[PDB]
């Protein structure tokens, strides 16, 4: 058995080298969310044209990996919902993503930084 607390949190993605909000921004719903989950911190977020993310990976600003976990996939919506491993105090991420539109031909991978509001709270 599992028991599980969450709260909202907001973020906004920002271009890498800069605080200039991201496009990327567009593509992930708002706010996110906060979950713990048997002492254990999520940050669960909702990726837009979720077709379109080939690949994805999370880091925290000093590099350590963050593993994704997918929990819902909308094919009619074309949304996917992931859980992000976080702990409390984390106030930025780093995603690289792979970004495939095969119509358009367009294919890019890219190093953006997720900034959240106030960092990762800790849940009762
Ligand atoms: C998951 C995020 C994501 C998705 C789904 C996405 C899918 C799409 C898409 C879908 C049909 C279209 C038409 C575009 C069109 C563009 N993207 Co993106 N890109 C995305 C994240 C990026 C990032 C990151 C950049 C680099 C600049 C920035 O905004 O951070 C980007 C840059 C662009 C640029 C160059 C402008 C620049 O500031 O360099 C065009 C044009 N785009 N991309």
């Amino acid at each position: 058995m599992s028991q599980a607390t969450s709260q909202p949190i907001n973020f906004q993605v920002q271009k890498d080298g800069s605080s200039e909000k991201s496009h990327m921004d567009d593509y992930m719903q708002h706010p996110g969310k906060v979950i713990k989950q048997n002492n254990k911190y999520y940050f669960q977020t909702v990726l837009n044209n979720a077709s379109f993310w080939k690949e994805y990976k999370f880091y925290n600003a000093n590099n350590q990996e963050l593993a994704t976990t997918v929990v819902n996939d909308n094919k009619k919506a074309d949304t996917r919902t992931i859980n992000v491993a976080v702990e409390p105090g984390y106030k930025s991420l780093t995603t690289k993503v792979h970004i495939v539109v095969p119509q358009i031909n367009y294919n890019h991978r890219y190093t953006t930084h997720l900034e959240f509001e106030k960092a990762i709270p800790t849940l009762a």
